[PDB]
Parts: C-alpha cells; structure tokens; sequence
C-alpha cells in the first residue's frame, strides 16, 4: 500500500469544507461530518464523512491513513461499499473524505431498532425480514466488489457496516477512528487487538488472512444480524478453550430470527477448509434471489 500512488484527481480544498460533530473516535484518528462546497463533477454541496488524525497521533499514523486513501482510490467506486470522496493532502493534516451514511453503523441500528419494536408492549416503521435479506445481500454485493480485487478487509462485522439514505448498507472500515483500545470485541491476543470472534480459525492461529478468511467473518455478520445485534458467542470468555472449540469446529447456534435458509449459508461460511466455503459472488446469488 506504500508503494500505491496517490492521485491529485481527488485533491480538494480544505477549506471548502465546514466540520460539524464528530461521527466517530478513537485513540489516534476521528471521522467527522462536514458539509462539503463544489465537491465532484456536479459541485455538489452536501453531508460528507471526514476521516482525519488526532492531535495524539504520529508519523506511524499518518502513512496509514495516506495508505488507506491509496487503497479506497485503487479500489474503485461501488453501491455498496464506502466510497472515496476526495482528499486535503496539501497544506494541512491529511484529511479523507467519504460518503456520509445518515443512519450509522448496521450494529447500532438493528439494535436501536429491536427496541423500538418492543416499545409498544412495554410502555418509524418495524423491520422485516426481507430487510435484513437486503441488508445481507447487500453486504455480499460490497464484498464481493472487494473480492474481485483481490482486496481483504480482515475486519467484517456489523459495526463496521453502514446504513445510508434508503437504508442501503455499505461494507466500510472505520479503522483509525474507532476506539479498540476500550473495546470489548477486540482482545488481546499477543502484540495486538484482534476481532477474534470474528475470525476464522487459520487466522487466529497461522495468521493466515484471504477473501475466504473474510467468507467467514461474513457469516459471523450474518449471524449477527439474524439476531438483530446479539454479540457472537455470547457469555463465553475468549480463552484457550475458546480457540480449541473453533478449531475443532464449534459453532454458535441457529439466530432466533434466521431462515433454515440463512442458518446453512452460515454454516457453509464456518467450513474448517478455507476452500470449502462459499464465495461471495454465490452468497450473494443466493440472498438477491432470497430478498427477491
Ligand atoms: C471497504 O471499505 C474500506 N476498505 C478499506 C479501507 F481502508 C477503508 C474503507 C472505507 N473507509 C471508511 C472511512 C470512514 C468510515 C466511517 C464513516 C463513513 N461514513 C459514515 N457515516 C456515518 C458514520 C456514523 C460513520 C461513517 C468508514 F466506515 N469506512
């Protein structure tokens, strides 16, 4: 990613943007919204997710975030993925402008959402369940956009999925700007914090990432959104009995509001052999024809 070139076609003047609250932290980086003036083809003036440093961060991340905008440039524009709206590279702190997306992360919302659902018995608009087929295949779309070129996200999970206008879902990474440090879905595993309960097994333990290390981590997104927001593997401690069951090939149960359907495309995810499990390309065959 070092290596990537940065393109000037994204360059954009720092202060035609005005920042508003912050959408998100954590130790060394933020995302913040801001409006935008005469940003695209079209001048458009509008709502854009800023992601930039904080005054704690050093040289180590500032190259990540100037790697990051090389990756989201080389990657390409997709419906369903983050997309790369411009850069400030010049005069100034790098700043990496993305698409604003209104109703936040999946995780927030579906959970939001189940208790707004509840409200009713115990004091707009109820999900479906071909809503949350339309959440997953659209996920899958965005992943296997990804896939395609050969890019590995290694961070799959509800909360790094958002939600915007229409309630279209976009596979993102919010990556510097979120709090790890204080995060209980990150342990401690050696030198750093890792998704463990997300992770397939030949990650966890010969560090070994690819598209299909990602297959796997989809269906543990899948799973959570087929329980509207349940942590995976819920009340059991990441321990060394933990990382023995997932090798020999424990997994967690059927979600209370997933399809027989649904419940064996995760299954098919957690397959122990890495080639075994679906693509995304099929999973997402499989969901559009489901969503109808
Ligand atoms: C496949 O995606 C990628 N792959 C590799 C990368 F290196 C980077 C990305 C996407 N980069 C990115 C940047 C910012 C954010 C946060 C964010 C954007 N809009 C928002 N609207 C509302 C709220 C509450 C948060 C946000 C996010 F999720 N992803």
């Amino acid at each position: 990613p070092t290596q990537l070139p940065y393109n000037e076609k994204w360059e954009f003047p720092r202060n035609n943007l005005q920042f508003g609250k912050t959408l998100g932290a954590g130790a060394f980086g933020k995302v913040v919204e801001a409006t935008a003036f005469g940003l695209g083809k079209e001048d458009a003036v509008l709502k854009v997710a800023v992601k930039m440093l904080k005054s704690t961060a050093h040289a180590d991340e500032k190259e990540a975030l100037m790697s990051e905008l090389k990756i989201m440039s080389h990657l390409g524009q997709h419906e369903n993925i983050v997309n790369l709206l411009g850069a400030c590279t010049h005069g100034g702190p790098v700043l990496v402008i993305t698409e604003y997306c209104t109703y936040g992360d999946l995780l927030n919302f579906l959970r939001r959402k189940a208790e707004a659902m509840l409200g009713p018995s115990l004091s707009g608009r109820p999900l479906e369940l071909r809503d949350l087929l339309h959440f997953s295949s659209q996920v899958a779309q965005g992943m296997a956009f990804l896939a395609s070129k050969n890019c590995i996200h290694r961070d799959v999970a509800a909360r790094n999925v958002l939600l915007t206008n229409g309630h279209v879902a976009k596979i993102g990474d919010f990556g510097l700007a979120r709090d790890i440090m204080n995060d209980s879905n990150y342990i401690v595993k050696g030198n750093a914090r890792l998704p463990v309960k997300w992770m397939a097994p030949e990650s966890i333990f010969d560090s070994v990432y690819t598209v299909q290390s990602d297959v796997w981590s989809y269906g543990i997104l899948l799973w959570e959104i087929f329980s509207l927001g349940l942590n995976p593997y819920p009340g059991i401690l990441v321990n060394s009995k933990f990382y023995k069951l997932v090798k020999d090939g424990y997994q967690m149960a059927q979600p209370a509001f997933a399809p027989k359907n649904i419940y064996s495309i995760m299954q098919a995810c957690w397959a122990l052999e890495p080639t075994h499990r679906p693509t995304f390309q099929q999973i997402t065959s499989f969901l559009q024809e489901q969503a109808q």
